[PDB]
């Protein structure tokens, strides 16, 4: 089982969600970046694991659930089985990571990707050790009701670039955005 990574898209005001949806209109090519990063493994035969909260699961269009080519794990303390289509359910990120170490998953999983929401990102950021944050900066303010936490730049470094990640500004539906990668160890 490989690395632990978070991936998020965030507005200028640090917003990630509004009323259980995205604060911005759908940006298809930003979704494509997410897809590529979370699905791609260098180890043949393995899949990456995506971990998400329950609201994030239901924010994904049903036609895209489960996220194809990835093992999908939902965090909930109220559900007693995974929501229809999901592969696994855990009560906490620590328990999800424990599960990754158990025989049913330990040989299947390569990378672990935390894909939201707020509370899951916060729990991941408390994990000691190596962590990367793949942050899409949506370069406008959007009304939001759920937010990404602050990135401590005494702990994390903004990488000048990262292999396979475009540096140039992107634009879709008149909204500019860019890809960043932060690393702590
Ligand atoms: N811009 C982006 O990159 C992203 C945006 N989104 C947007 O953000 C919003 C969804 O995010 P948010 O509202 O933060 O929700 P979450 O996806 O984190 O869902 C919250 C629910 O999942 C469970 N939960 C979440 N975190 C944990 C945890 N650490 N341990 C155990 N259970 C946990 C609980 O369910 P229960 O009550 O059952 O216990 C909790 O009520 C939507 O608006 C979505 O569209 C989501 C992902 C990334
Ligand atoms: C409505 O259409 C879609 C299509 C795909 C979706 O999830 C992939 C979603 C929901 C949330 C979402 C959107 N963008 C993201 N971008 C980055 N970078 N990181 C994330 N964690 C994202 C997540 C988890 C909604």
């Amino acid at each position: 089982v490989g690395s632990l990574n978070c991936i998020v898209a965030v507005s200028q005001n640090m917003g990630i969600g509004k009323n259980g949806d995205l604060p911005w209109p759908p940006l298809r090519n930003e979704f494509r970046y997410f897809q590529r990063m979370t699905t791609t493994s260098s180890v043949e035969g393995k899949q990456n694991l995506v971990i998400m909260g329950k609201k994030t699961w239901f924010s994904i269009p049903e036609k895209n659930r489960p996220l194809k080519g990835r093992i999908n794990l939902v965090l909930s303390r109220e559900l007693k089985e995974p929501p229809q289509g999901a592969h696994f359910l855990s009560r906490s990120l620590d328990d999800a990571l424990k599960l990754t170490e158990q025989p049913e998953l330990a040989n299947k999983v390569d990378m672990v990707w935390i894909v939201g929401g707020s509370s899951v990102y916060k729990e991941a950021m408390n994990h000691p050790g190596h962590l990367k944050l793949f942050v899409t900066r949506i370069m406008q303010d959007f009304e939001s009701d759920t937010f990404f936490p602050e990135i401590d730049l005494e702990k994390y470094k903004l990488l000048p670039e990262y292999p396979g990640v475009l540096s140039d500004v992107q634009e879709e539906k008149g909204i500019k955005y860019k890809f960043e990668v932060y690393e702590k160890n």
